[PDB]
């Protein structure tokens, strides 16, 4: 990816640009993601504890919401729509996200990912190296029209993948840590493949 150009991504749930930025806007706090590289090579992604279509149901049942939740979020909901409910469909759903976390503007983007990575991972990870590419991430979700922005750097990590492979239960952040290629059917799988490959690839 080139300084300032833009490339656009189309999900059945979001539309998102992706740029290469220099620096990150520090007029307020912002939120910034890490995308990990495992000392074997894996590229890491998290599972969110909550997802996003559950969240904002919370804060507000369109049918398209039930195929992106998880099964204990659906049987909360279904509960609720139906009577004796035993079950319902589960979509094997996982909200995708990179691990990281808010940025304030008293402290360096590294220091704020040291800390994010180890706070959302039980404290296994540390960073061996960080790349010095920044991609801003500009995500339109498309059933609330709500706009969401972070910006993305690569880490490149002291632990190998099956090292990250168990999450607390007690992990307020992530349900877990999985490699990127454990989820090729997820929606995301396009654009966040992107993010790695430029963040690699610039290392390179
Ligand atoms: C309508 O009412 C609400 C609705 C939601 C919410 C949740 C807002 N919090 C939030 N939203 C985000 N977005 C953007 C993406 C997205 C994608 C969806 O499908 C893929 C989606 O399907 C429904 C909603 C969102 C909102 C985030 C995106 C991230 O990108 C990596 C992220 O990194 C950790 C964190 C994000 N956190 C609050 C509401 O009430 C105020
Ligand atoms: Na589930
Ligand atoms: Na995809």
């Amino acid at each position: 990816i080139t300084m300032d150009e833009e490339v656009i991504f189309e999900t059945p749930r979001e539309l998102i640009s992706i740029k290469r930025i220099k620096d990150i806007p520090r007029s307020k706090d912002t939120h910034v993601f890490a995308a990990c590289i495992t000392s074997d090579g894996y590229p890491l992604i998290g599972a969110r504890r909550t997802s996003f279509a559950f969240q904002a149901i919370l804060s507000q049942v369109s049918t398209k919401l039930l195929r992106f939740m998880y099964y204990n979020e659906l049987r909360e909901i279904f509960r609720r729509l139906r009577k004796g409910s035993i079950n319902n469909i589960d979509p094997h759903f996982e909200e995708l996200i990179l691990l990281g976390g808010k940025l304030d503007k008293k402290e360096s983007i590294k220091d704020c990912l040291r800390r994010e990575l180890k706070e959302e991972s039980d404290e296994r990870i540390t960073v061996k190296e960080f790349g010095n590419v920044i991609l801003k991430l500009t995500t339109r979700d498309k059933l609330f029209n709500k706009v969401y922005i972070g910006y993305c750097m690569a880490c490149f990590i002291n632990q190998s993948l099956e090292d990250l492979s168990h999450t607390s239960i007690y992990n307020v952040e992530i349900r877990k840590i999985k490699s990127l290629n454990d989820c090729i059917n997820d929606d995301k799988y396009e654009y966040l493949s992107y993010i790695y490959n430029m963040l690699v690839n610039s290392k390179l």
